[PDB]
């Protein structure tokens, strides 16, 4: 899931979480309008502090002063909550990056066809995040990251991992402080939606390319033209 989709008002993903008074984040709007978004960038990432749900642009990426490779971008259910690395941030990073769906590209020989991933039920999906509180400061390194589970069913024909994506009650759930990281960690077990939930089809190669950023690249397309 190194690119997805996010696109649309802060309102058409906000109402399947909570109403205004649970909230602490300005009514706008303008669609995200996102529909290619890439790590390094700051993304719109949804949070709870002060008892309301916050709204932030987070650098997509988590690189401590003493990592030497590229940030990640992604964490591993199966691991990231005993992980030396990761188990501060399941514990007190927890956050939701909502998006319409998300790219992977499937090798064909030498080829790379890239597809679009979204809910058959045609719901926005909520991506379980773990970063770097606070999340407000800007960070430019240590950001967030999306969990990510194994795929199964069909979706192993795209590509062998997934964002953990959570039901919008399991999102709620996730980003109270309130609850423990083994707590989380039954949320992440009990809320993942499974992969039959998911439908996806090719798309143009432009999504490659992170200057295009307009809806015609989650459009279904045929391989055959690319």
């Amino acid at each position: 899931c190194g690119r997805f989709a996010q696109s649309q008002t802060r309102e058409d993903y906000l109402a399947l979480l909570a109403e205004d008074i649970e909230r602490d984040i300005p009514y706008d709007p303008e669609p995200i309008g996102r529909y290619n978004v890439a790590p390094g960038t700051k993304v719109l990432l949804l949070s709870e502090r002060d008892e309301h749900l916050h709204l932030d642009p987070v650098f997509w990426g988590y690189a401590p002063g003493w990592w030497d490779k590229p940030p990640l971008i992604n964490a591993r259910v199966e691991t990231a909550a005993t992980s030396r690395m990761f188990k501060p941030l399941w514990q007190h990073g927890r956050a939701i990056c909502f998006a319409d769906g998300w790219f992977e590209w499937k090798k064909e020989g030498d080829k790379k066809q890239p597809f679009f991933i979204y809910r058959a039920d045609g719901q926005p999906i909520f991506m379980a995040a773990i970063g770097s509180t606070p999340f407000e400061r800007g960070d430019e390194a240590e950001g967030f990251l999306i969990v990510t589970a194994a795929a199964d069913q069909g979706l192993v024909d795209i590509h062998d991992r997934r964002p953990l994506v959570l039901s919008p009650e399991a999102a709620r759930e996730w980003m109270r402080q309130e609850i423990s990281g083994k707590e989380a960690s039954e949320i992440a077990a009990s809320g993942c939606v499974p992969a039959n939930q998911f439908s996806w089809h090719p798309v143009s190669r432009a999504v490659g390319n992170v200057k295009n950023q307009g809806a015609e690249l989650i459009q279904p397309v045929l391989e055959v033209l690319f």
